[PDB]
């Protein structure tokens, strides 16, 4: 989208976040997801992918690479190898690893 790129701007969009929901906007917006203002979905501000249905203990990244794994802005942030390891490919897990 052309909106909501700064995490400044994403966690304002969290005013009416409901408070019962198990996953925080810091969490989110860290991931590049915004709030849209209808229950507890979500939108990346980059690639637009939609979530919704938040769980206890979901890790918003994990989540963005699962579903979206050729947003660019998940990319930049994370790495390809981070995005690939969440797909299921780990013939460079070593080096991740080590790298760490
Ligand atoms: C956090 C986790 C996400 N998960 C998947 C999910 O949320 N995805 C996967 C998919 C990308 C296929 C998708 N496409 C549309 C919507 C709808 C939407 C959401 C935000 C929005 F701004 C506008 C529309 C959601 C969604 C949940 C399980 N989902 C729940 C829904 O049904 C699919 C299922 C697999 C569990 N929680
Ligand atoms: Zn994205």
């Amino acid at each position: 989208g052309s909106h909501m790129q700064t995490h400044a701007a994403r966690m304002r969009t969290f005013m009416y976040w409901p408070s019962s929901v198990p996953v925080q906007p810091e969490q989110l917006a860290s991931a590049g997801f915004y709030y849209v203002g209808r229950n507890d979905d979500v939108k990346c501000f980059c690639c637009d992918g939609g979530l919704r249905c938040w769980e206890s203990g979901d890790d918003p990244w994990v989540e963005h690479a699962k579903w979206f794994p050729r947003c660019e802005f998940l990319i930049r942030m994370k790495g390809q190898e981070f995005v690939d390891e969440i797909q299921g490919r780990y013939p460079h897990l070593l080096e991740q690893l080590l790298s760490t």
